[PDB]
């Protein structure tokens, strides 16, 4: 009960920052995570020995990949953490304590392929979900892991409560689908322009957290340059490897993932930056004014990439 997680001043004043990186550490991740539930939410929300519990499963649940890893998880949990963090009034105890998990829980057991990838080889994860398929596994994975014997960290809700909570999990999970993130910033846009944006319509919330959570899955591209520049190269090598499967299909793959055109890769960034990103942050920082500092830090790394094009670096 009286056990806080204290870090090292550097970190205990970097955390809370957007472009905190969590550093090469693995072994401190946990703690990390523990800590920021315990700002976050509160020392009571769970009982630390089965929240330890479900941290390690979940972290023994992430694969060796490049990029969708177990630092990823605690990346994109962080970022949520800063939102939350700068948002204090916004958000009700069950959305506090779903988020943090939702975003640890968000890519659970990823291989490190897109949803087409398994679409085009005829995966069996592809016949059991048609659509957001990774995504809806990722939240399977959650559940299967909240059910472990000692692994239930909500076991103090109501059972209405339980299910609310899972049902924000399972909203926050699909919405890291970057398909289905295009129209919900549309929809957003459009409510918060015309004036009819309402955070008291369940409908509206469900909106702004998947938005939220296209934001912190998107959180590598608010960095510092020199994170943001070496996490690129996780990104590419995940997709690198993704078009030499398509290839092994005889299926030439999108440019962004076809490792013969690297040169095309600062153009492609430009892109994703303009396409995605900037538009992801902007709508972000319109619905939630103290989010600012990651549309500021996603312009710098794009006028980097500018840079790079032009030779500069
Ligand atoms: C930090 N960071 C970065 O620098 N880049 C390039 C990053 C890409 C993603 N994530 C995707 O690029 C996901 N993909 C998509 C791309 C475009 C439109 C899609 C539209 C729908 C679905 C998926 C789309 S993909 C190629 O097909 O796998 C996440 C983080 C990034
Ligand atoms: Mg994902
Ligand atoms: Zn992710």
């Amino acid at each position: 009960g009286l056990m806080q997680f204290t870090l090292p001043v550097r970190l205990c004043k970097e955390i809370e920052l957007f472009h905190f990186d969590i550093g090469p550490f693995e072994n401190m991740w946990p703690g990390i995570f523990v800590y920021m539930v315990h700002r976050s939410c509160g020392t009571s929300c769970f009982e630390l020995e089965k929240l330890c519990r479900f941290i390690m499963s979940v972290k023994k649940n992430y694969r060796r990949v490049p990029y969708h890893n177990w630092k990823h998880a605690v990346t994109v949990a962080h970022c949520m953490y800063a939102i939350l963090q700068n948002n204090h009034t916004l958000f009700t105890d069950l959305e506090r304590k779903g988020l943090l998990i939702a975003c640890l829980c968000h890519d659970l057991d990823h291989r490190g392929f897109s949803n087409s990838y398994l679409q085009k080889f005829d995966h069996p994860l592809a016949a059991l979900y048609s659509t957001s398929t990774m995504e809806q596994h990722h939240f399977s994975q959650t559940v299967s892991i909240l059910q472990l014997e000692g692994h239930n960290i909500f076991s103090t809700l109501s059972s209405s409560e339980y299910e609310q909570v899972l049902e924000i999990i399972r909203k926050a999970i699909i919405a890291t689908d970057l398909a289905l993130y295009f129209g919900n910033r549309k929809q957003l846009e459009e409510m918060y322009q015309t004036g009819s944006l309402n955070l008291n319509n369940q409908s509206h919330r469900d909106r702004v957290i998947g938005l939220m959570m296209t934001a912190c899955d998107l959180c590598s591209v608010t960095k510092l340059w020199p994170v943001t520049k070496l996490t690129a190269n996780d990104i590419y090598a995940e997709f690198w490897a993704e078009g030499d499967e398509m290839k092994k299909l005889g299926i030439q793959p999108i440019p962004m993932m076809d490792r013969d055109k690297k040169d095309e890769v600062p153009q492609g960034q430009l892109g994703f930056y303009n396409a995605v990103a900037i538009p992801c942050y902007t709508t972000l920082t319109q619905i939630l004014p103290p989010t600012e500092p990651l549309l500021k830090a996603c312009r710098d790394n794009l006028s980097q990439w500018e840079k790079v094009i032009r030779g500069e670096e």
